């Protein structure tokens, strides 16, 4: 890390914010908080914009499911049609236990470690230029949002 600078502590969730610059290779967003008991999932979006009818366009769906032995779809969301899922079953999440989410913005791709270990890649299918928004949604307790640029 070094260079990370935290905004937004203890958000209320669901949580919409404006990401202060533009994702350009080498950010990262870095999320610390923990899973409640009684949760069944939680998203990280990031988003073309805030609007909600129309639904905003989801660039890269992070989102943690913890029912049977839970996993971790990402997908993207354009003209509120969700595409094809890429799915992790190795998940690190499990309720009751506190995580850090780093999501690293590459050239040609996300990198996420979640505890500081390698967690996915998922291919850019919107430019990360036209991410201007951080959403949180679902059951899930949230200390920290910062950004590394
Ligand atoms: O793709 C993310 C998207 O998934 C929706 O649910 C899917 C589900 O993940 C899939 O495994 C199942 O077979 O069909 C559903 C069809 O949509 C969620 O409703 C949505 O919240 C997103 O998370
Ligand atoms: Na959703
Ligand atoms: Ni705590």
């Amino acid at each position: 890390l070094n260079n990370l600078q935290n905004i937004i502590y203890n958000p209320v969730i669901p949580f919409v914010g404006t990401i202060p610059d533009q994702l350009d290779p080498g950010t990262l967003i870095v999320i610390r908080g923990h899973v409640p008991s009684d949760a069944d999932r939680f998203q990280v979006d990031l988003q073309n914009g805030s609007s909600m009818k129309p639904r905003a366009d989801v660039a890269f769906h992070f989102n943690p499911r913890f029912k049977r032995a839970g996993c971790i779809v990402c997908n993207t969301l354009i003209n509120e049609k969700w595409g094809r899922e890429e799915i992790t079953y190795d998940t690190p999440f499990k309720r009751e236990k506190s995580f850090e989410i780093v999501i690293m913005v590459l050239k040609d791709k996300f990198q996420v470690a979640v505890n500081g270990k390698h967690t996915l890649l998922y291919g850019h299918r919107i430019g990360p230029e036209k991410i201007d928004t951080l959403g949180i949604y679902g059951k899930v307790n949230i200390h920290s949002i910062g950004f590394s640029f």
